[PDB]
């Protein structure tokens, strides 16, 4: 997936959503819909939905 980093902490509230902490290394697999990306964690051991505005792509 495409290299990115988490901008803010993200508290899920749902089993479909992936918890983030500010500064986490992640990889974006695809866009699920308006406002939602499917992401994997640094090692690829976990995957889930995160807000589109809570990540930035690594240049």
């Amino acid at each position: 997936g495409q290299r990115a980093v988490a901008l803010y902490d993200f508290e899920p509230e749902n089993d479909n959503e992936l918890r983030l902490a500010e500064g986490d290394i992640v990889f974006i697999s695809y866009k699920h819909g308006q406002g939602w990306l499917v992401a994997e964690n640094e090692s690829g051991s976990k995957t889930g939905l995160v807000p589109e505005e809570f990540v930035s792509y690594i240049q």
